[PDB]
């Protein structure tokens, strides 16, 4: 029952800036053992561990995954599984494919037989999310067809695991009325990440195109909540129409949006996932959208009571 997966998987906590990355640390987050513990500690049922998987494999067939990097990921699933966490591994920040899905089909369905295969065996704790918020190129007709094809490779390896399939343009609501999720697949999570009003969770980002104009964007009116409820109430209109389980698997503010704001935005959010029931997953462990300093080794307190 993926709806039971669902409730298994709860509350989570991205532990991003890592293996996402093009190597581990680049991006300033190195998924330290002792980080299991602490997730744990504070109540967390899972944790979401993005990976770069394309650049660590080889361009030409097989396509073969590299030794170290495997053992690595190894490494740090099982030592979530050794808290009792859950545990959503993805493909992640796969450029080309993006750019272009038709070069790259067969070595992102590659890459998906060779994932399966590795954890096939692993507990049923462990999720498999296909690919993380298609955009570009890859458009949501394609990426309906091309989600279809690795639900198949991964189908064809194991039909024990539940799949976590996002939504395209980017992985937010805009293209969630045009996912599909073909009827033979019985055991899959629909994921939406959720960075609504994004001129707030992400004014001063220097990654985002203009995003400096936004600094200082506070969030908490009752007219701001009302409209996130009917965004929500969006989603849970589709959820059950379709008859899958959500899955927020990214909702988070940029620190350099005022703390009050976070705290409020992320308390809320939070309360209206879980009077829907969704799981949901936070935006990051410890980066520039951090809840936790891993230097004093002390959690934000405040976004920590709004995660629970």
């Amino acid at each position: 029952d993926p709806f039971e997966r669902n409730k298994i998987l709860g509350r989570g906590i991205n532990i991003g800036n890592a293996l996402e990355a093009p190597n581990e640390g680049d991006w300033g987050v190195v998924i330290k053992d002792e980080f299991f513990d602490i997730i744990k500690e504070a109540g967390f049922s899972h944790v979401r561990i993005p990976i770069r998987w394309s650049t660590h494999a080889y361009a030409f067939p097989p396509y073969k995954i590299m030794d170290r990097f495997f053992k690595r990921v190894d490494e740090v699933i099982n030592g979530a599984l050794k808290r009792g966490l859950a545990v959503v591994i993805n493909i992640h920040h796969y450029e080309e494919l993006m750019n272009d899905p038709e070069e790259h089909k067969e070595r992102f369905l590659a890459l998906w037989k060779q994932i399966a295969d590795r954890y096939k065996d692993y507990p049923e704790t462990l999720f498999f999310e296909i690919l993380n918020a298609p955009h570009g190129n890859l458009t949501p007709e394609k990426w309906n067809e091309l989600l279809e094809e690795a639900l198949k490779v991964i189908r064809s390896i194991d039909k024990k695991h539940t799949i976590i399939i996002g939504t395209a343009e980017w992985g937010g609501i805009s293209a969630l009325e045009k996912l599909s999720v073909p009827k033979w697949e019985k055991n899959s999570i629909v994921t939406i990440h959720y960075y609504n009003p994004f001129e707030f969770t992400h004014q001063g980002a220097e990654w985002v195109e203009g995003s400096e104009k936004w600094l200082g964007r506070k969030w908490g009116s009752p007219d701001d909540q009302k409209h996130l409820i009917e965004e929500f109430n969006f989603i849970e209109e589709w959820s059950k129409k379709n008859k899958r389980p959500i899955y927020i698997g990214e909702f988070g503010a940029y620190r350099k949006a005022d703390l009050e704001s976070r705290i409020k935005w992320t308390s809320f959010v939070v309360r209206e996932m879980e009077k829907r029931r969704w799981s949901l997953a936070y935006w990051e462990f410890c980066s520039g959208f951090g809840v936790y300093d891993t230097l004093r080794k002390t959690w934000n307190k405040d976004l920590l009571e709004a995660l629970i």
